[PDB]
């Protein structure tokens, strides 16, 4: 049913992480999400309406991970070590961020994506500005899209040692 | 006939930074350049031929912006201060880094264009490492680095002020 589409979109954020944005089509989202190719035709108008909803699922899905952020930075006080750890696991689920970054490429010329782009780095921000002030809370957002443009281009994340180290550093004060 | 080649390569990284990657074709390269989309196509045959040498065009830029940044570098004494003003003329070019990340994200799904992609980020590295040690050279291009997608997700840079007391942070010790 509603299962069904949900297969569908998360198969096409497998797919666009895959293959880039313009390596979404109809077969492949099928075999990712092993379903006959026909049905990805029935829950979408179009090649282009499934893009839509997979950058969607991934901004939104994105957005309800503040929670469970907001959570452990509440918990304790080293606030470094905990951001290095939530930044660990999200450079650690490769297809999310890989699909995010699509996203944030795309709305650069696609103004119905501007909000959807929008809502994981407004929400970042928003979470850590009373926590850490706001000039801590724009350098930590950086090194954070840093750290994902160098696990984008090397294949390989940014160890939680070295993301400790280098967030220390710029939330100190 | 030429400059013509250059001037169709020149063309295909505009079409490039101006409707992503998968935004490429002939016709919108041979409207960029005013030429017959008959000589975009006797120089590059296949598309991934012209993606290629647009993505080549972009990635060897870096070869002459680092040894304009060496320059500067060795003529005044704070690293950091100078990095700052180095990094906010960099990122006052929008179309500049827009195709940096268009190139970061190709790197992503083919290995061929990867060997592109490092140039600068590695580069960078390069550059800095025997100045003040690998620690800091790497957490150094990752928050550059970080600097240009942020800039390209918010649209406003952050000011030479921040970049200065954010990478004095990080080249401390």
């Amino acid at each position: 049913p509603a299962g069904r589409r949900q297969a569908i979109v998360e198969a096409a954020e497998r797919v666009i992480a895959r293959q880039g944005l313009g390596g979404l089509s109809h077969r492949r989202v099928a075999a990712e999400a092993n379903v006959p190719v026909g049905s990805t035709t029935y829950y979408f108008n179009d090649l282009d309406a499934l893009r839509e909803a997979a950058l969607a699922h991934a901004a939104n899905a994105s957005a309800d991970l503040l929670a469970q952020w907001r959570s452990d930075l509440d918990k304790d006080r080293d606030l470094a070590a905990t951001l290095a750890r939530l930044t660990t696991v999200y450079l650690a689920d490769q297809d999310r961020y890989r699909t995010l970054n699509e996203l944030y490429m795309a709305a650069a010329h696609r103004p119905e994506l501007q909000r959807l782009a929008r809502l994981w780095p407004d929400g970042l921000l928003a979470l850590l500005e009373p926590r850490i002030g706001r000039r801590a809370a724009n350098a930590v957002t950086v090194f954070f899209d840093g750290a994902t443009l160098h696990a984008l281009i090397t294949g390989t994340p940014l160890s939680t040692d070295e993301l400790t180290d280098a967030i220390a550093r710029l939330v100190a004060d």
